[PDB]
């Protein structure tokens, strides 16, 4: 049941007026280099529609890159919001706490996988996450060296640069990075040279390269995306994770799932590393968590993130209390709604279709994915390699039809579906022809 | 002024009361040990000048939240704002999907900021990320490599902000290493100078040599200072060092960063603490008061600085988060229908009375700041050795009377005034006798 | 025509009295960490022997580590140190320069490829080489990063250990390192995930993976080892090195080839790259330049050596004039006696027994050019690394006394480092005892 | 006795022909950069003249920059040369060892201070010692960050320019620097804001600061020159060293003296540190020690040393056996003919000379040094301002007269007199002399 009516429609030429009005004020005053994929301007968003000022209603496969997947607009989150707000919008917990914060901890902790002692701390941003999780590996281990891989992405401060693999557009320009960070090669099964090897294999290539390349005594962390997501939802081959999960473990060495894109319904499961039953030392969270307001989280083993003096984690608006009402709202619904089967369904429905459009066509590489988080990477015609123009194209078509949809990938040719978990099939079937025939018309 | 609740010093009994410590037994199982809070109770309710907790008593509150809650933590605007924007849509990702928060907030923030000069502003969600951003910015446009800090700065708890903080017990220890190509000059620190009669101009050749002989001015990305220095005592430069280090930067092609995270909207009773010595900086960074508790932050900067990073170089995903900006453009309206700049030259007027009326009755070794940001330097007595014992036996003290003080400085040993700037003088004079009686006490 | 005769000899059990009582001298006042492969203490060097202070006569299969490719006491060098010693120990040039720093520079500067202008300084290690080509780089270009290989090796300092690959023993422990090294795929063919990759294609995958990892025009300097040393003698495909060259200047970064091991003669040509007739922006020199005194250079364009500021390049020693004179002398040397078809004539040699041992499995791969050669040891009927065998055969190979050494990244390896001024007869003698030790093992 | 006439002797203008031709020849083959401070080339050096290939005989008072101090050419330096090279030049130590290495060792662990068990590395240029000597100390205790000092310098590798303080021309454009390198204030007697600064005062702004900004525990090590050469023969207050040292110890920080430049007699005792019997931990050593040739070391305690896992310190040329016997040499004769005596004696002389030039002028603001390492830093007439002008000027001019001299400094205002330890009371004096005349000439 939703609150803007659930149908794609596009009435004339966009931008229309008064989204024109305001790209026109925009470029006297936001920098040119924050462009948007999207020419319109949102008034509303709920469901699967993101309704622009001049009235014209898209189809929203996106999910704002996986944030709204309890919907832009769950009436619990905007209730749990409101109400939240009334009271008090900021104390900083370091300073006078509330039980907002405790409680969301206390969902964290029951939510995230293992049955050990663990604890959670709260901060805005990914990337805030990403970083405070290599702070407390870094201090429980005392070491340095910290290892990424081919195709990472972690987030936009120095640090998280440093672990994100692509430099265009995140990196040029911007550093130097911060050091101790190294690089290894990645479970890619449709780009491996040896298309036979075994997700174990593809282990045990990264575990050799970091012991003699750094010595696993040597490395704090290793962290990596369950499924990586800017990089092009690539899935690693099964017995990677687990692979490197087990040495992690015997090294000393804390192994830390960022799972800020994938976590919270988001696969099917409520975390990514569930398919596998990886159990992370520390797994890093934002986006979904709060149903679009601004909140991230840690949550790890006690005795790592215990070991940090006091003090030492922290920031002013982490934690925030209206953020935290939604995130126990959003959490909730994903509860009430089972969220995690509605993510199966889409995974159905859309793997279907689009396996119906690979046996067709070929410029279809590879699909894969899981849940809500599925991907379809389009190559040059009859070989490998890749056909970012196809992808560019594919998504302007779509968007000239009403269908938002976002692409990604190292070589920028992997169109991704990211749509709210609360989508109706209706509306993901059409997004899905209107997909359909535009990779069809080119 | 009117307020929501009753704006009195209330303590009924001892506290933490019941309700209190049921929270503080739930949060030890579930949130970290190291994140630890000033005040043993839970707020409820926050608003004015008054935190009440869980359990009922009303503490005044003289740190709105880390000078965040300037307009108060629960001012009706900003909550009618933020209740009506949730409805809408809570986020949509500004780089996907546009929407005219973002451009408003942009707006207002092009306006209120120093100088006449063509400028631009992105959005973020913390300060931390504000700083990490003005350096991305230095970097990439000037194509130099050095950023340079001060003495007794405070920038943030990322890799690199921490790098750009001078203390490191909690925010540093066991974290690193840093990133690379920071520089450290010294500050003007009146109070603390080896020659107590160097002057400003003084202060900035010396800091100027330094740069010029340890780096080179052609090499340097970005000088980065707060105009008052926050966590490190309010340290508040002698006159004519800003002005120098800015005509300097100027003449060398350097980015000059103010950052007025903690100083900024109407804290030091101008829009800008730069502004008391109309300094203008090329970029200026900016979180806290900016959105009256929501998490937002923001650079704003030269146009030809900010407009040069190339598409999609800066950003995120939450950043200029729309219930956020809903949040901000109702607070900063706030600041001006009230003209709270006002009100924080008067809350100096008021505060800067009662404190050196105590000093007149030795243990009291400075009193500085403007504004609502003002701060009295502990010595021990007869010296200028620091007083960090004293100064955590006075805050506890007024902690027990009922009031929520704060405490700050790079040798622990400075109380810092940051009441929000709707306080009522009542109840700041309440808070100032409460004050003055625990020193004298200690 | 040597100074001491060139037979292999050894009197009995070693280390002998006068080698144990240095030992026992040593272990009070050197770092237990610093360790020598070899346990008996030299007299003489010269030719293909070291003859150690009991009077053991050992062939020397390792030249210091590719150092004294003239040989440890050619008389020419020999000479030309004792005259100049006599002048003048040290001035530092750039306080009083003198004609021995210029005159080295003339050598090198003709005999580097290409034919563009060039310039030259000089330093004393092969570390302070690197550092320096990099120094160069990063002025000129204005860029910062800098890229290395899996299976590199460029030095002890912090900098040359971040761009060095392997971590044992070279890096565990002496960090953090320096900043913006990234790390890049090396053609390595004998253990190339799909043995059927060409040169070009290996470079191909280097360069994608640089240009979305850091970007082109980010990018200061390529630096790597035409025959990677310590990493393996690992020889890269045919066609790697000049994709890469052309790539580097294409989009202007400095390619700096790491001669230091590879460099003078060893390789059977002046430098590594003249095989595949590659032409570096700045080539790193070491080792066989000084026929063992300590001298060090960087030679490459004048236009990006000359961007650097007065007095931007430096050091004390660098440059020494009694290193100078070695360095001319061995150079004449190198010259007058034809080492380049010395290293030639011992490839043809040593490929030839090598290969014979190959028929009649632990032998996993044997290549390598001119005086630079290797033979990878693996596990028997596999491609496993055997690195438990490598040390045995070492042992091995000292007992009957021949001096051989090891490396590579898996730590299975044998090098053959020898002298280019040693005779068929010697060679052929360590190469028997080598052969004799693998199939015992 | 010597083996060239030692008389200043000048045969018309120079740079002579044959000069002339080698410069000719040197600006086709040396990069242009490369410069020298003396436009004459060497023929022979001995005792305490250079003559160059034209005939001309010049004064050294550089002893090229502190290297010969038992002269250019003494005898059985080149005699040691000549016997080691015609049995081997080289086999590296790391591969077949040999008696010079050991032989040097056993001299350095009996010349340097302390009693305690310590051991030795030999390595060739001073930066490598430097190098090696932070690789020790981060391995021995497991931390990251080193200190150094204003006005340090100790090389020209990225580490060691790191570590140096001055970054024209040392540093400027050759970074980004290697990371966890810290800078703390050095006692720097002249030029203190407070003139009535204490040694121990000093040590104690310097500790406070180290411990406010990293903390004791987290220091690897504090590398300081007891006298800082290039940063203008800077000799710290009584008291700074030994508070140092003591303080070091407490924390279990690696306290390394950078004896490069001092060592070896040139202060009138075998190490600078010997004046206030400070004990460092490791000392990094060069220059002298092998009377010309390339040969460096780090001596320092055994547990820290033999720490070092096997393989992990060396280098291919390190500890060359005819550097060895050069250094055996060398350490002989300044045993021998007592240069320490020598030193303390030139001390005497130079002093007294220096000294009754201040008495007549003013442009000298600061003469210091200790044995055959003195100095005079050069002000502005009446005031304490840098005189560069007149600094460049002087070594013209004494160059003019046939006296080559070097200069240095922070400001660039120092001249510095590093004079053979074998040069004779005449030749000195004359030196003296010429140089005496050529301040008051500008
Ligand atoms: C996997 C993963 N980790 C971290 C982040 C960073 O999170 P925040 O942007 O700081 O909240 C992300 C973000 N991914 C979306 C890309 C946004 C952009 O700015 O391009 C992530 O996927
Ligand atoms: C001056 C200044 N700059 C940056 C920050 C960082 O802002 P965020 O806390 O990341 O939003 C601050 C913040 N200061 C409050 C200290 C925070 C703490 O963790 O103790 C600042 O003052
Ligand atoms: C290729 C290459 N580059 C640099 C070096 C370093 O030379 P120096 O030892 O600094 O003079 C080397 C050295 N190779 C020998 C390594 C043995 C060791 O363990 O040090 C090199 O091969
Ligand atoms: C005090 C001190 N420590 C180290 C060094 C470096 O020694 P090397 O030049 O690398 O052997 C020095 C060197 N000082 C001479 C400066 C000459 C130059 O490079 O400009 C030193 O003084």
């Amino acid at each position: 049941s939703y609150r803007i009516e659930q149908k794609r429609n596009i009435n004339g030429a966009f931008p229309g007026p008064k989204s024109q009005a305001l790209a026109e004020r925009r470029s006297a005053v936001v920098a040119a280099g924050v462009a948007s994929g999207v020419p319109v301007y949102v008034e509303d968003a709920d469901g699967g529609i993101i309704r622009d000022v001049d009235g014209n209603s898209f189809i929203d496969l996106g999910s704002g890159i996986a944030v709204t997947s309890v919907g832009a607009s769950d009436p619990a989150v905007v209730a749990a919001v409101q109400e939240a707000a009334a009271h008090f919008t900021h104390t900083c917990f370091m300073v006078t706490p509330y039980e907002g914060y405790v409680a969301v901890t206390e969902q964290l902790n029951r939510l995230t996988p293992g049955d050990h002692a663990k604890r959670t701390v709260l901060f805005n941003s990914g990337a805030e996450a990403v970083e405070n999780a290599v702070k407390v590996a870094r201090l429980a281990t005392g070491r340095d060296a910290v290892v990424a891989f081919d195709h990472a992405y972690h987030g936009r401060t120095n640090l998280t640069m440093a672990l994100t693999a692509k430099a265009m557009p995140y990196k040029t320009n911007f550093g130097p990075f911060a050091p101790e960070v190294y690089r290894m090669p990645m479970s890619y099964p449709f780009r491996e040279e040896n298309p036979e090897i075994t997700g174990a294999e593809a282990a045990k290539r990264a575990i050799t390269m970091i012991e003699k390349q750094i010595g696993g005594d040597q490395v704090a962390a290793i962290i990596i995306e369950p499924i990586q997501g800017e990089g092009g939802f690539i899935v690693p081959a099964e017995g990677f994770l687990p692979a490197l999960s087990e040495w992690a473990k015997e090294k000393g060495i804390v192994f830390i799932a960022d799972e800020v894109q994938s976590g919270f319904c988001r696969t099917g499961e409520w975390f990514a590393v569930d398919h596998e039953g990886v159990v992370p030392d520390i797994i890093t969270m934002a986006k979904g968590i709060a149903g679009g307001l601004p909140l991230s989280a840690i949550t790890g083993r006690a005795d790592l993130l215990d070991a940090v003096h006091p003090g030492g984690l922290g920031g002013t608006y982490g934690g925030n209390p209206v953020a935290c009402a939604a995130a126990l709202a959003a959490i909730d619904t994903m509860e009430q709604h089972d969220l995690n089967g509605r993510a199966r369904h889409i995974e159905e429905l859309a793997l279907g279709k689009l396996r119906e459009l690979a046996a067709e066509l070929s410029v279809v590489g590879d699909i894969r994915g899981r849940g809500a988080m599925l991907a379809i990477e389009l190559v040059q015609p009859g070989s490998k390699e890749p056909n970012a123009e196809l992808t560019k194209a594919v998504a302007a078509a779509c968007l000239k039809e009403g269908v938002i949809i976002l692409t990604c990938g190292t070589y920028g040719n992997v169109i991704r579906l990211l749509p709210p978990l609360v989508i109706s099939d209706e509306l993901l079937i059409d997004g899905l022809e209107v997909l359909a025939a535009a990779i069809k018309a080119h």
